[PDB]
């Protein structure tokens, strides 16, 4: 068990709500930040989180892709929903007390590093309105009796080949997929470099494998951010493989398959942050 699997077993084991929005010093901002305060609903398991009114009870709409990095010191949210994704550094996970700070506002509107508090929440049963769906796309053995992410670390990897849904080579319709590819199961950062050059693609950020390694989830903190939540449809020692949206060779938009194996090449590279 890492500290992070620590940490996402008590988020998971109880619904969460926020109470109070402090700075440093025990200030109370929480009026200034109001919007940081509402109610969580956390699956470890499927690696899916939920937020809710903290009124109300009704869901926020908010909902996507959530973990915390393999050494306990972030939390990772890929909205789904809500086209946004945040990296906050905890500060205490214990079942009667979650907390974390980011970047807040004072009384004078100026710019302040705040702790926002949580508690267990034992008012409204809360239920996904969702909830992780299905994933049914496989192209070959992925394995659920090992860490993704140790799968992940085992090696440098790199883009091999893109195919569509029968296995027609569509690979040079999307170069733009082919990287590179760095994983640190411990830390979870990850990072793509280009393959001609060894250097950053200038993509990088926080990863995890999630929902009994059914999805490579991700977030960009690089020049262009973004995150994604991507289906698995192989993953072992001998290749990992996710299906996203891409180009036939016509240049049609379909249904891809990226291929990748450990990478053979004279490569050695760093992590730029
Ligand atoms: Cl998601
Ligand atoms: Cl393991
Ligand atoms: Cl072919
Ligand atoms: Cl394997």
């Amino acid at each position: 068990q890492t500290r992070g699997d620590k940490a996402t077993k008590i988020l998971s084991g109880t619904d969460w709500q926020g109470t109070r929005v402090y700075d440093a010093a025990g200030n109370d901002l929480t009026a200034e930040n109001a919007n940081f305060i509402g109610l969580a609903k956390y699956d470890g398991e499927t690696g899916f989180y939920e937020f809710f009114d903290k009124n109300t009870g009704e869901t926020r709409g908010d909902e996507g892709t959530f973990f915390v990095t393999g050494d306990g010191t972030k939390r990772i949210l890929i909205s789904r929903t809500q086209n946004y994704q945040a990296v906050v550094d905890l500060t205490e996970v214990s079942k009667d007390k979650f907390t974390y700070k980011r970047l807040g506002k004072d009384k004078l509107g100026n710019d302040v590093e705040v702790y926002v508090e949580h508690i267990p929440y034992h008012g409204k049963k809360l239920a996904f309105t969702n909830g992780r769906e299905a994933l049914t796309n496989q192209t070959g053995k992925i394995v659920t009796n090992k860490s993704g992410d140790k799968i992940l670390g085992t090696t440098l990897w790199n883009g091999t080949k893109v195919v569509d849904k029968n296995g027609n080579d569509v690979t040079a319709a999307n170069q733009n997929f082919i990287s590179l590819a760095k994983f640190d199961p411990n830390t979870s950062k990850y990072e793509f470099f280009n393959l001609q050059t060894g250097e950053t693609r200038g993509d990088f950020g926080y990863f995890q494998v999630v929902d009994n390694n059914k999805i490579r989830a991700h977030v960009s903190i690089g020049t262009n951010r973004y995150g994604a939540a991507l289906e698995l449809t192989e993953l072992n020692n001998d290749r990992f493989t996710y299906t996203r949206m891409g180009k036939d060779n016509a240049g049609n938009d379909i249904q891809v398959f990226v291929e990748h194996e450990p990478y053979q090449g004279t490569y050695h590279p760093a992590f730029t942050f």
